């Protein structure tokens, strides 16, 4: 149970749900197939936010993580309980209005991900463990304009079958500037690209203990 309810650009907090489309509960989408694992949804209820956060392409966003819209500190309890061991990972969708596109359907690039390392830690550990602190390159050589963040961790420790996993995730509305447009990314859509049956998705964490894992999804686009 966790939201990422702000981003850090520049070294600047954008603000509590500002630029961030934030639900006020923290549980996860469960359903791959449903229109909310897009940008969070139904049965929760996400806020709309008309900021629109400016970046410089090739630098980093920072996702901001935290337990619930009322925390305040920047402990492991204040970000996500250390149970929900799994990936991090964050998207791109290039729209024409970043403050109304649902982000349903096609257009999604992967743009970072982190599963588990060599000495057995999970990116949402990491995370856990570094006061909620999710750090997103934007590429340089995309084209610049109005984009869709979507910042997810996956916890696992619920995963041996499907329904299982834990899906949480939030939409960042983006302006991104100075891209060069030199490659146009392949897309994948949401939903769609993720499967119950996907060896990242139905998962035992425990028997055996994991040594290797597949973080669900495409490949990371690189420039
Ligand atoms: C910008 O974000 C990228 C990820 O998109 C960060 O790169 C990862 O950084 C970690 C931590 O040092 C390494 O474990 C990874 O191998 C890096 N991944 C890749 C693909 O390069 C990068 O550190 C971030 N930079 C800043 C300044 O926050
Ligand atoms: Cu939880």
């Amino acid at each position: 149970h966790t939201i990422f309810s702000s981003l850090e650009v520049n070294g600047v907090n954008q603000g509590l749900g500002e630029g961030v489309r934030v639900p006020t509960y923290n549980g996860p989408i469960e359903d791959v197939t449903s229109a909310s694992i897009a940008c969070n949804g139904s049965p929760n209820t996400v806020a709309s936010t008309s900021k629109v956060i400016t970046v410089q392409a090739g630098t980093n966003v920072t996702a901001i993580w935290r337990y619930m819209l009322s925390t305040t500190g920047d402990s492991p309890a204040d970000v996500m309980d250390s149970s929900h061991k799994g990936p991090t990972i964050a998207y791109l969708k290039k729209v024409d209005n970043a403050a109304t596109a649902s982000g349903v359907g096609n257009g999604w690039f992967k743009i970072q991900q982190d599963g588990m390392d060599s000495s057995g830690v999970w990116g949402t550990e990491r995370v856990i463990n570094g006061k909620g602190r999710h750090s997103i390159k934007i590429p340089e050589c995309i084209a610049p304009g109005q984009y869709l963040l979507r910042a997810e961790m996956i916890a696992l420790h619920a995963a041996s079958n499907y329904p299982g996993a834990q899906f949480y995730m939030e939409c960042a509305q983006l302006n991104v500037v100075g891209g060069t447009g030199a490659k146009t990314p392949s897309t994948v859509s949401f939903p769609g690209a993720y499967s119950g049956s996907d060896p990242g998705v139905k998962i035992s964490i425990y028997w055996p203990p994991v040594t290797s894992y597949t973080v669900p999804g495409p490949s990371v686009f690189t420039c």
